[PDB]
């Protein structure tokens, strides 16, 4: 479940855990090609990341608040701190690539 | 040779001839991809296609005249009617196309 944010949610949305924030609009025809990355990337990652839209067209405040100057820029925040920043279209390997560098490589069994 | 288009000039510069328009913003990073495209093409076709550019940031009225709904647009005019359209990103050979299907 990719989540919808607004300008009034997107904190919340994003303030916990490993989340990885999609800044897209529906005029920037192009953003949109990072809509099916996302779909992929959830059904291979959702147990561990939290994904978080928010077209800007409609939110006009949450760019300003986090430096985005051009779309699309996709954020990953790792407990509401942003530790990545991703301008323009990437493709699903890059992101995947992105976020593994916040997720546990090891899983240690006592 | 390619020309930056404002509200005002864009429909006198694109009365003539064959012409490419670009409708991009700097805020959209895919419409820039667009930029080293027109440019190769102007160094191939610049004498039988003019190329105008037009920023939507600061000139928003003329994507409102043209029905542009999302950036990148591109349009074909020949002689002031618009003959293709264009919407996304497309490599220079397709609209090299696209242009060709205009010339002669």
């Amino acid at each position: 479940a990719i989540v919808k944010a607004t300008d009034q949610s997107f904190s919340a949305e994003t303030s916990e855990g490993v989340v990885l924030a999609d800044f897209w609009a529906p005029w920037c025809g192009p953003s949109k090609m990072i809509a099916p990355v996302l779909e992929e990337l959830d059904q291979e990652m959702g147990d561990k990341l939290k994904i978080v839209k928010i077209d800007v067209d409609e939110n006009q405040e949450t760019a300003g608040k986090y430096g985005v100057m051009s779309i699309p820029t996709l954020l990953v925040l790792k407990d509401g701190e942003v530790v990545e920043t991703s301008v323009g279209f990437k493709p699903k390997e890059a992101l995947q690539e992105l976020v593994n560098k916040h997720l546990l490589e090891h899983h240690h069994h006592h």
